[PDB]
């Protein structure tokens, strides 16, 4: 069975670290971006996400609260499992930024993937 | 300031309502989705999810993980406030459907919007 | 038959205009946004697409090149009638812009959706 | 300068071929997907597109017509020249189904990414 707990590496060199998924598969953490639209006022920043329970290839969802910006990312994606025991998370994100007015509502959303092995 | 506490429909006809905000910004609630890939299946289901807590039109992010099927929802987008107090959520959600194996991915990833409004 | 030939507005308040399709489904047109990241520099744009010919509520998909950006926006979505004959584009669309190498890749595709009726 | 005239593979292992660029920067070309929901009905199918032409690095999207499903992808991105002179299209998509009516409009667009290098 896969679960999110650990340490996990992205494409982008983004580190992120769950703690224990409970047993309603509720998860919370940290995410250490690599890149950031400012990228010398990164933080530390947590997230809490849900991950399925009884599959043992699990979707799940989070969301990054950044502390740092007035954005929020969330990512949602699929834990599997290799023949050989490794694990890889493939996901997408959308990443929402602060905008001023509802008039700016239409370019407030940016949209991507990541991919994510275990740092160890 | 808009606030996300409380009961929510959409322009699908899912409502969703969201408990006390927390410091941290977090929140739990509970999403009844009005469509589904097998609607006769469709139950109640938890979101979890947090808010930026300064901004009076806060960006936001939840999962929903659905309690009827193998797939998760995210969402996220901003709380807008306009000159009488309505507050409207825009939103953009990816909705990630379980595939067996990797090369499978490609196709898990459904993506689209959501406009909330108060209930009552 | 839902036709893709002719004037439309979208929620946003833009508006195009699309020429005969082929029989290969294929048209042009010209895109005039009503938003943009500088709107002072807003022109005409042309689109180039391609939609499916026999189905009564096909789906379709152009390209616009902005004519004032390093921009492109690419929109797909399908043309359904009601029961009065009554014709809407539901659309979402990818709006890429131009970074400056590949490490700034992450950050420059925006998302989002459009909703089209017909101008008279 | 980059131009998409040529053949590329992606990550999925997709060929496509794209012809002249004109000097509006339009294009037309193939696509031979390796994966559908059907991948026993797959047929070369017709690309037609727009790129950037004062750009040494242009933005660009294309659209697909499948010619084997009522279905059309949209591609978006950028071509990318490394140090070495090697080319990179770094590319997100939205991929359209049909379906029957406008009430379930909101399942129809899957997302995802595709990276492609030229085939020699
Ligand atoms: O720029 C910000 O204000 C917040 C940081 C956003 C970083 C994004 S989230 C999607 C992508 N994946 C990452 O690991 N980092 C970027
Ligand atoms: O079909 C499933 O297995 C789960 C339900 C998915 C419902 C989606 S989530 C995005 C969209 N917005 C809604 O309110 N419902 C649909
Ligand atoms: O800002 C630019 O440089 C180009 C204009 C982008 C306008 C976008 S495309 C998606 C959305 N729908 C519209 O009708 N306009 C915006
Ligand atoms: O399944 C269909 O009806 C049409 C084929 C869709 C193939 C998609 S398009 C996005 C992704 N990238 C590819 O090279 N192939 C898949």
């Amino acid at each position: 069975k896969c679960s999110l707990t650990g340490k996990w590496t992205n494409n982008l060199g983004s580190i992120m670290t769950i703690r224990a998924v409970n047993s309603r598969g509720e998860f919370t953490g940290t995410y250490l971006t690599a890149v950031a639209d400012n990228p010398g006022n990164i933080t530390l920043s947590p997230l809490l996400g849900i991950q399925h329970k009884r599959a043992s290839q699990p979707t799940f969802g989070f969301t990054v609260h950044w502390n740092f910006s007035e954005s929020t990312t969330v990512f949602t994606g699929q834990c599997f499992i290799d023949r050989n025991g490794k694990e890889v998370l493939k996901t997408m994100w959308l990443l929402r930024s602060s905008v001023n007015d509802i008039s700016y509502d239409w370019k407030a959303t940016r949209v991507g993937y990541n991919n994510f092995t275990r740092l160890s």
